């Protein structure tokens, strides 16, 4: 036997920092989940017990408390960055690092039309992330993410002109309800080194927002002929704001709402144009992925 | 043996409901999760498979359906109260209904500063339920809430002056984080049945606005002395704004975020008035719990 | 406002406990996840910050793994009642201890046809509960439990005879799949004590394997008029076999699997006779319940 | 901009399958929950709203079932074959279909030392699945694996040798709990079509089962200097016992449990050759992988 690949490290390290101006006395807080997992010269540890090759996890975990006491944790990728670059520069056998990082809500609270100082909401479950790839050589890989985005639109979805042969019983339809949970990933540009991710840092939140902002737009406004169709819009736009995108990838669920027949019951119209209560479905769902780039 | 108590019926009964403004072209959704519960004389059902008592579930799940298509389902708490009316009006052996309801969120997204007619957002995993007794000869009890209202204030939180014994190690603090997920629940006064629930509509939609106003205004002013102490002014406040609410019930977590001592690196200082990064831990967790009344 | 009630403590607690037999080398895992609530004259900590009264949560949390130190952990309904009195006969103005245990499965495994003596198997999610309420003046009340057991049988389940009105669309069936996850409780009598509790400290593991035991060979051979009729004949039979028990509680999901007509396609026969392939249901399910006492 | 990638199907497909012996009387189940994703000339579903190369999902779901109908849903990796290839030899611009399988446990129950004919328990949370990559030109890729395999030893794990330097507060340790959940892969040489996966159909169960057995016997003999050590050993004898076999992964998390020093409490000695409690910590956890081919 020989090992093919190995990795390690530490999964699921919860971490909160919080800023606290000295002058106005605003606080802001930040709460993420990272996960770390190492590469390298370490296949010994696996073949031979030689555990002189690895950097504990638990001092994995130090680590990442450390450099989010000593750097900003803003924006993700940026601490991503410079967390992965932390462990290939510090260890000379550790070639590559995985940074996974998710990042959780902690909206400012308005009391009486007014910011609070130091009180936030989770004001919803819906997930910024990062994934880095620091590797010795080969630079800084960044895919930035949305995720667990969930949103609902009554009418202007369509569904027609599909396939339909003898394994089919799904019936066309010109008026539906469409709801999904939004997975948009953004894949830059590779970056030499910090110096490089460094020079862009306002550009990460600044295409954060600008991938929210679209998907939602996209969605509320497009008069869709399907899950793809709409999704390669949205995908498009972005790829359209931002130069130093490379892709954009889109992974949806098609949450199904089902018409209820209630004709049965006193004659009770409830389907197409009568259609008032639906049946929210929590399984089986369509799943719908693309990834574009540019021509 | 003996049939002590029995209860039967639909449970996770997941239903959409939109409305249609046919002038303004408006949209308007609603998606909640219901259960209802009868008891009634069906004990032989237990003793003798005698069947003929039973409703059968899947027809309590058809009634769910038809009374959300002939009855407005907002605000829960009047659909609840039709849906158990139903139930012990009609089998005359079925004396009573329990009714409980978790409403989802979807709230109406603004596009451009707009409000868009039929795009919505889960804004939040927040809920707003009910729970509804109606019980033949008794009228019909009514249990408001809001649960999963996740909170954290980074400061102006304290825990001083708690026994201690040979059993603490818990160290005074005059400065701490405080972050918990709000389960608020307020009674109502008895109902005489239906007509009486109709006459007060308006009140159960401005009381929930109250009881989540409140929460979130006492959370972020308090500087609590304690989870104890905040809950109650928190009950406090409902209490004399809602004449109609005879209890109001808290039950919170403290999700608690330690501290991390980081001095055994270069010196680094991160706790007390240095504290930046802390360890959110994820179990165990304090819990409190006061139900308050009129004095 | 005043206080009608109130309770407070620490949830969440996990707790593992080793077994090492010197001689035979023989080690015995136990892990548990505790909740302890406890009352009193605690009312001032909410309504006048008077911290005093308050036995921290943290201290709670200490104590329980003091008391696990120091008391064996097994039988849970033992180590329950221990805990619990130790709080309302430590603090004076503690009256009442609520203690809820989930006991986790660690099974020892069999390696070669032999059981190992320090290597063990979460062989199910299944668990063991107790609820042990310690209150001063008046004794020990447990209710034991087993809970997440999933069970199917693919035939020798039928439902018919049941009400039939204008809301009826179930087809009756003398042949359906019957599945569920058992939750079952038995409600012991008072105990006046400790001493009392420890007297009786055999039964609690026969009775819960009894309660198992019934419950399997009920479900498996029970040609089953309905969930209703089977789960009583369960109840009838732990009440039958240990006379300290007063009460027995069942809860039982039905998780209905459907059948799906495929006649559509090529005259493809899978309803009735010819069923073989089902959809199983995730919600909404059926919920029947019933409490069984000694006539 | 332009496709770089697309796929789309259905997830979440909840199918119960039986078998009836007409002689015997036994009757066996199987359920799973299926997830399939295609490939081909579809790109023009997102660009231009074409939806003629559209096999709705619906029907993907239609064709899951009636795939079951025809043909055995056992051994897995046969039935992901047959459901694959369906798709690419029936809908000529498919070119890739991916199937993931995901196999639930229905043990047949055991009532007085006897098997029983049709009941069945969920004996544990542990999945086995597979992954069936069916490619045009390409062939039949399978990766199957268990997970969910949750294990504990009390002693017989050891870790020390790591690296130490300022970022280092871990002690090394010789005496320890191991506990994690078990994610095992083995990838399975190229097939090239549905003859060749049948031909081997017997060698599935059977790789199947060694893949388990030789993970329990390596956890629980092995004297583990580690993780990766362990793990290693493990696929080590999993590639000597079947040679079909190229590579086999696992995926580990070092569960940890934290000993618990009470020596602040009446000088109480649990920590070192004295533990006995210990806290089992729910997160972080280390996380270490590895994937294990031939010389
Ligand atoms: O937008 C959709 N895309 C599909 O691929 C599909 N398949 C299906 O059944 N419904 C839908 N809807
Ligand atoms: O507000 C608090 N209340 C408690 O009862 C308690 N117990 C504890 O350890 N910390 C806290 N904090
Ligand atoms: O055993 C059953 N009990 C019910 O009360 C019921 N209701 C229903 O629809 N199916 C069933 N099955
Ligand atoms: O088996 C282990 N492997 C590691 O890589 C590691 N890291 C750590 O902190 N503890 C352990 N244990
Ligand atoms: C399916 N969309
Ligand atoms: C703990 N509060
Ligand atoms: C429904 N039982
Ligand atoms: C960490 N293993
Ligand atoms: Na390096
Ligand atoms: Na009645
Ligand atoms: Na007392
Ligand atoms: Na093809």
């Amino acid at each position: 036997s020989a090992v093919k690949a190995a990795r390690y490290g530490k999964d699921n390290v919860r971490v909160y920092k919080v800023h606290k101006d000295e002058k106005t006395g605003v606080q802001t807080v930040y709460e993420m989940t990272v996960c770390v997992l190492l590469e390298g010269e370490i296949e010994t540890s696996y073949t031979k017990a030689d555990n002189s090759v690895i950097v504990a996890t638990d001092s994995i975990k130090n680590t990442i408390y450390i450099t989010a006491k000593q750097n900003p944790v803003t924006p993700p990728e940026l601490f991503g960055s410079i967390l992965g670059t932390h462990f290939i520069e510090k260890y000379n056998h550790i070639h590559a690092a995985h940074v996974n990082i998710v990042c959780h809500r902690w909206t400012r609270m308005d009391i009486d039309g007014k910011p609070h100082p130091h009180s936030f909401i989770r004001d919803s479950e819906e997930k910024r992330n990062v994934q880095v790839d620091v590797v010795e050589g080969k630079g800084i890989d960044i895919k930035s993410s949305l995720s667990g985005l969930t949103v609902l639109k009554s009418t202007n979805s369509q569904f027609w002109g599909f396939l339909r042969d003898e394994y089919t019983t799904l019936k066309e339809t010109w008026d539906r309800i469409l709801s999904t949970d939004v997975d948009a990933t953004w894949q830059w540009k590779n970056f030499s080194g910090l110096q490089e991710v460094r020079s862009h840092v306002p550009k990460f939140d600044a295409t954060w927002a600008t991938a929210r902002e679209v998907t939602l737009k996209t969605f509320a406004e497009d008069n869709s002929a399907s899950v793809q169709a709409t999704m390669y819009k949205m995908a498009e736009q972005i790829l359209a704001r931002q130069q130093l995108i490379e892709t954009v990838e889109y992974s949806l669920p098609n949450k199904h709402y089902f018409e209820i027949d209630l004709s049965w019951h006193k004659g009770l119209q409830n389907t197409g144009k009568n259609a008032e209560v639906f049946a929210p479905q929590s399984d089986p769902n369509g799943l719908i992925k693309c990834t574009v780039g540019r021509s």
